[PDB]
């Protein structure tokens, strides 16, 4: 327990801190070894409360071991803050960001499952920050209750997981740290049961075996690991596991820490009454009070907590050997500026200087219970903050030359992050871990905050400011209608990122940056911008009627009098041309000479076409043709207004369940009309015609057009694997996957047929740790081969659904129901 004096005092000598973090894979232990952590150091103060972020402990150390210390010390305090961050292990970005505000870690491995998955995955990524690791081979205790471990056996175990650190160590590691690599002997390794409270390192004994018997240190624990052996006979060290007589030695290691263990657990766990206390006697452990009258595992956790006190391994490890500030920031300042090395500030990170323009990360903002705020957690890296100094906020985009929406406000007051708990503090120099009250809404997740202009950003998460997700959206009352309109226009103006349309099927479409942002944007439109109840859903997709060739027989049509009669076909025109006729190229409204040379010399048809086309559908312009092929027809122009609008009405909703036609080409081979006008008229051939299209469109291979995005996504060589794993499950095709010379981040191209995309953004960030950033954009049509009369294909399951919907017959009219025979 300290006062905001102590701590301030602390705070000072920043070459006594130690920023860090337990790295570990699930159940391996982590939990219960801080909990034994903040038992013996944690740090309080001497009602707004917080949820736990980061946690101080306090550990003085003997002004011996405080020379072991290679590295610029002061004092024999220390102020270690044990930052905390166990939310989604995948979710890199989350935990890269957190895992950036330390320096060291306590790396946690489990004696039996070693080192595993989820283990070296963290453990990769701390070096990704280049981040100084300590291991911990935790549940030790395990290992003998139950497996029955022999000493030897053991031993190998260790030696095992230890090499195996290592290996993802120097595979990964920079090279402009120097071999970081763990060693039991140099007392970079623990072992231990974080449960039963006690640990050890390879240190702490040869230290004890050290003074107990006049012998240096450094040569004793080099023999108490690894090929050194102690034969009692000769009583001299050898490196071989085989004496003169060639008869087995036993290991430095087992022979002077493992046994004495193995002996007390035997000696406790078969309830040896007699020698209990004379092993307890040789090796010093005093017990006090009842603990005389235990037995079994209550008297082994007693004992060994009092040998081995787990706190004090895990202590002496962080403060002789994870890096200080000063330390690390010298060697990390690169990679934590997005500015030049030689920048002012980039220098002053490279050396923890208090008196330097503010270098403050944010890591991430707090929830607390002081009415929705937030306080503002990271490291002070350069300069000192002040309770009411002004600062630059600089967020995730922020640029050094456009105002950029920056943000210059006033720290309403800088705390200590302790908990739950929160304390009040007037500073805090270069170096600390601390949090910020009043920048709630100026920033949301990473930031930067610097009191300089020249000061760039600190690497921090990137952001997606792509409409990524969407939303039908129906008002439940179809009076309340126009106020959802006018609530579409508001939401719109009260926030630049979001997106509102309407659909081709004339839905209300809004889309938004993320699930989350969406999900907000929904609750203030339904009870703010349009105050209605709404009804929020997967939004309809449109499709396309067309053919795959031509009518395999003339379609035959009469009129309501039977007087009248069409013979027409239908072929698919060509994509290229749609294409051309869609984006304007290939149109009515221009001069026939443009039209007639465009269709002839570009893109390849008859030249006699051009002036026989009568008209383009729907609407007048759509990519469909009717041309007029026929010959000794008399009064076949008294009825092209007839034919033109029944062509503009078959066009627009087709026969296979009303949608739209696209590349469709009739061609009107023949017409035996009447020779008054009177059995000629309107009435009589729009249903003679239009009935003939369906005809000859059903008699051509009928089929249907779904619509297609064509998805960019922008992401890390590793996580690129995601993006391939969703889009299989959704029809998606790659069209391209382009590097970046400098691995920043790989871009994928594909195409990702609408109606499999809802849900898609989202599947694709959980299958990627949120690494993954995309964009998508309408790009085409494309035609399902299945067939759209077939209930059972994917394309008349479409069909019968929309039919459906849509309160038609489930059955779809086949041609003879518009064919006229005789
Ligand atoms: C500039 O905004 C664009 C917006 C105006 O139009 C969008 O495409 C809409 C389209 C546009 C085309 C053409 C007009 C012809 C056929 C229609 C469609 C019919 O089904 C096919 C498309 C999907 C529709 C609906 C299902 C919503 C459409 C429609 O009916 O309008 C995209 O082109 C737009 O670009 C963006 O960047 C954000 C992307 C929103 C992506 C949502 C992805 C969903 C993933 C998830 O929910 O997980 O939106
Ligand atoms: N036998 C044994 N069990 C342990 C030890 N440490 C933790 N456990 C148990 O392992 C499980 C997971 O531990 P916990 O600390 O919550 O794991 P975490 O998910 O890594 O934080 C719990 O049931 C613990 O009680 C240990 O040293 N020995």
């Amino acid at each position: 327990a300290f006062t905001v004096d102590q701590m301030r005092s602390l705070m000072d000598k920043v070459t006594n801190v130690r920023n860090m973090s337990v790295i570990a894979h699930v159940d391996h232990g982590k939990s219960t070894l801080t909990d034994s952590l903040v038992q013996r150091a944690g740090i309080i103060s001497a009602g707004i409360t917080i949820k736990s972020t980061a946690i101080s402990l306090y550990s003085e150390m003997s002004d011996e071991d405080v020379k072991e210390i290679k590295q610029k010390t002061d004092g024999n305090s220390f102020l270690i803050n044990l930052i905390d961050s166990p939310g989604h292990v995948d979710f890199s970005s989350e935990v890269t960001a957190a895992l950036r505000v330390t320096d060291g870690a306590l790396v946690v491995v489990d004696t039996i499952e070693g080192v595993c998955v989820q283990t070296e995955t963290v453990l990769r990524q701390a070096l990704g920050e280049r981040i100084k690791p300590v291991v911990v081979i935790n549940k030790v205790d395990r290992a003998l209750l139950e497996l029955q471990v022999s000493k030897e056996d053991l031993y190998q175990t260790f030696a095992r997981t230890v090499e195996s650190v290592n290996v993802i160590v120097s595979t990964y590691a920079d090279e402009v740290l120097g071999d970081v690599q763990v060693y039991p002997a140099r007392g970079t390794v623990a072992f231990g049961s974080g449960l039963h409270g006690w640990a050890f390192t390879i240190r702490q004994f040869a230290t004890r075996y050290a003074k107990k018997f006049g012998v240096d240190k450094a040569k004793m624990m080099d023999r108490l690991w690894g090929d050194s052996f102690f034969n009692p006979k000769t009583k001299k060290w050898t490196n071989k596991d085989t004496d003169a007589e060639g008869k087995p030695l036993e290991r430095a290691f087992n022979m002077f820490i493992l046994d004495p263990i193995f002996r007390l657990f035997t000696a406790i766990m078969n309830f040896k009454k007699d020698e209990i206390p004379v092993l307890l006697e040789k090796l010093e452990i005093v017990l006090k009070g009842d603990e005389k009258d235990l037995e079994g595992k209550a008297l082994l956790k007693v004992v060994m907590r009092k040998f081995l006190p787990a706190a004090d391994a895990l202590l002496e490890m962080i403060v002789l050997h994870l890096p200080s500030p000063v330390t690390a920031q010298a060697y990390r300042a690169e990679q934590l500026y997005e500015g030049p090395a030689d920048d002012a500030n980039c220098i002053a990170i490279k050396n923890c200087d208090p008196k330097a323009d503010l270098m403050l990360y944010v890591s991430k903002m707090v929830p607390t219970s002081d009415k929705g705020r937030f306080y503002a957690f990271g490291r002070v890296f350069a300069g000192t903050v002040k309770s009411g100094q002004k600062v630059r906020i600089q967020g995730p985009n922020y640029v050094p030359g456009k105002k950029d929406d920056l943000f210059i406000k006033a720290i309403q007051r800088v705390v200590l992050m302790m908990g739950r708990f929160v304390e009040p503090i007037d500073d805090c120099p270069a170096g600390n871990i601390i949090g910020l009250v009043g920048i709630d809404q100026f920033l949301l997740k990473t930031g930067t905050l610097t009191t300089s202009e020249t000061a760039h950003n600190m690497k921090v998460m990137k952001f997606s400011v792509s409409p990524v997700v969407q939303v039908a959206v129906e008002v439940k009352n179809a009076n309340d209608l126009p106020k959802l309109v006018e609530g579409l226009k508001r939401l719109s103006k009260s926030d630049p990122c979001v997106l509102t349309y309407m659909s081709e099927s004339g839905e209300h479409i809004v889309a938004g940056t993320g699930e989350l942002h969406l999900e907000i944007c929904l609750q203030d439109l339904e009870h703010d911008h349009a105050g209605v109840p709404l009804k929020i859903s997967p939004p309809v997709v449109a499709y396309r009627e067309t053919v795959e060739s031509e009518s395999s027989q003339t379609a035959l049509s009469k009129s309501p009098n039977k007087h009248n009669r069409i013979y027409l076909k239908a072929e698919p025109i060509d994509e290229e041309v749609s294409l051309a006729i869609e984006n304007g190229i290939i149109n009515p409204r221009d001069d026939f000479k443009a039209r007639a040379r465009i269709m002839a010399d570009d893109y390849g048809w008859d030249v006699t076409d051009a002036r026989k086309i009568w008209c383009f559908g729907p609407d007048g312009n759509g990519p469909n043709l009717v041309i007029d092929q026929t010959k000794a027809v008399q009064y076949l122009h008294e009825i092209k207004d007839s034919v033109v609008a029944a062509f503009q009405w078959a066009t627009k909703e087709g026969p296979i369940f009303g949608e739209e036609m696209r590349s469709v080409r009739v061609n009107i081979l023949d017409v035996t009309l009447h020779a008054d006008a009177i059995h000629r008229g309107g009435g009589q051939i729009i249903p003679t015609m239009r009935r003939a299209t369906y005809a000859g469109f059903l008699l051509a291979d009928p089929k249907i057009q779904e619509p297609v995005f064509l998805v960019e996504i922008q992401c890390p060589e590793q996580a690129v694997g995601g993006i391939y794993s969703v889009l299989n499950k959704k029809r998606g095709q790659v069209v391209s996957e382009e590097q970046r010379p400098g691995t920043p981040l790989f871009t994928v191209k594909a195409y990702l047929p609408v109606n499999e995309s809802f849900g898609f953004t989202g599947e694709l960030r959980q299958a990627t740790g949120g690494q993954a950033f995309p964009q998508m954009v309408f790009d085409h049509w494309s035609t399902l081969g299945s067939d759209p009369l077939d209930p059972t294909s994917k394309a008349g399951e479409i069909v019968l659904a929309a039919r459906k919907r849509h309160g038609m017959k489930e059955e779809v009219p086949g041609w003879q129901e518009y064919y006229d025979k005789l």
